[PDB]
Formats: structure tokens, C-alpha cells, sequence
């Protein structure tokens, strides 16, 4: 296969929160056909992060979700020319995030290349001052629009405290050759910072993805 059963993951990106200019690089490994990936994250240039490291964690690829035979795996079919997405995240209180990535393939390695801008966050509230816990789980609902697939989320952050801030996530998916089309159906994930220093200078990402209908 084109797409081996253990892919590397490099990648980088240019983002600016709030004003906010800063560069992450990350270099991971995951297993394609269990869905499952693991990314390791170093703040390259705008550290300390001024904000929630959890608005970034889901733009650092579907291609890394277990799918039935039965549902046409639109993201891998794309391999090797890869694939592109668009992704905007709509918070509760009106800040927005609008993230873009190339997903492209090297060898045994996905390579991203990922442009992050999120604004008019309210700069004291839990986003700016850095009071989230976690994505709770969720699933995404998949369906085409347009010849191309689209991801809806209704999201939410976990806060500081126990409450919750709800998110929530379009993304557009698009494969860089004509592939053949699924019917609506689901991902469930799960995303989680394993593990972070102080500032989140250095963080870990794993997430899981599964396909069904």
C-alpha cells in the first residue's frame, strides 16, 4: 500500500491568535487503518503562548481514522497526491478561529502544512486566559456538499471549574484527484494533550477516530 500501516507525521505552523504571531513545529507517528496518532510539539518562535493551547490541538488528519470496508474512505483514497481542508471553529462567545492545512505524503510520512488566524477572542475570558481542560469527546458528521466532503462538530471545551464552552467546527475536505463519494456517516474522536510543560512550549497530542454509521 501506498499508505503504510504505520505513518510518520511532520509538520508545521503559522499562527496568530489575537494578535499573536507564533510558529509550532511537530513531528508524530500514528496507525492509519486503527486511527490512531500521537504528535509531539515545540513552540518555535511567540512563546509563551498567550492563550489556550486547546484551540490548536485539532487543526495537528483523517486520513488517520478506522473506517468499515463498507463507507468509501474518502481521505485515504486521495494518497498519494493527498488532500487539503478548511476549517472554521465558532466559540460561544464570539471568538473565531479559521485554520487551513496541506496534507501531502513523503515516504512513509504525512507532511501538514497548517495556517492558523483566531480573533475577536474576549480577551479575559477562558480562551485568552487560559482556563480549559479538555475537548470533551465528540462526533463529527461527514456528507458531501459541492462534489467535496464536509465535517460538522457541535463541540465542546471542558473549563476549569467543570463548566463548558460550546464550539462549534466546520470543516471542508477537499482530495486533490476525483475519488469515490461516501454516503453521510460519523467519525467519533477523542483528542487529548498527553502531556505539556509549563507554557505548553512542548506538548504531546494523541487522538483516536472511528468511522460508522
Amino acid at each position: 500500500g501506498v499508505i503504510k500501516p504505520d505513518m510518520k507525521i511532520k509538520l508545521k505552523m503559522e499562527g496568530n491568535v489575537n494578535g499573536h504571531a507564533f510558529v509550532i513545529e511537530g513531528e508524530g507517528e500514528g496507525k492509519p487503518y486503527d486511527g490512531t496518532n500521537t504528535i509531539n510539539l515545540e513552540v518555535k518562535e511567540g512563546a509563551p503562548l498567550p492563550f489556550s493551547y486547546d484551540i490548536l490541538t485539532n487543526a495537528f488528519n483523517r486520513a488517520f481514522t478506522k473506517y468499515p470496508d463498507d463507507i468509501p474512505n474518502y481521505f485515504k483514497q486521495s494518497f498519494p497526491e493527498g488532500y487539503s481542508w478548511e476549517r472554521t471553529m465558532t466559540f460561544e462567545d464570539k471568538g473565531i478561529v479559521k485554520v487551513k492545512s496541506d496534507i501531502s505524503m513523503e515516504e512513509d510520512s504525512f507532511i501538514y502544512e497548517i495556517h492558523l488566524k483566531g480573533e475577536n477572542f474576549p480577551p479575559n475570558g477562558p480562551v485568552m486566559q487560559k482556563k480549559t481542560l479538555k475537548w470533551e469527546p465528540s462526533t463529527e458528521i461527514l456528507y458531501v456538499r459541492d462534489g467535496v466532503l464536509v465535517g460538522d462538530i457541535k463541540h465542546k471545551l471542558l473549563l476549569e471549574g467543570g463548566g463548558h464552552h460550546r464550539v462549534d467546527f466546520k470543516t471542508i475536505y477537499r482530495a486533490k484527484k476525483a475519488v469515490k463519494l461516501p454516503d453521510y456517516h460519523f467519525v467519533d474522536h477523542r483528542i487529548e494533550i498527553l502531556n505539556h510543560d509549563k507554557d505548553y512550549n512542548k506538548v504531546t497530542v494523541y487522538e483516536s477516530a472511528v468511522a460508522r454509521y
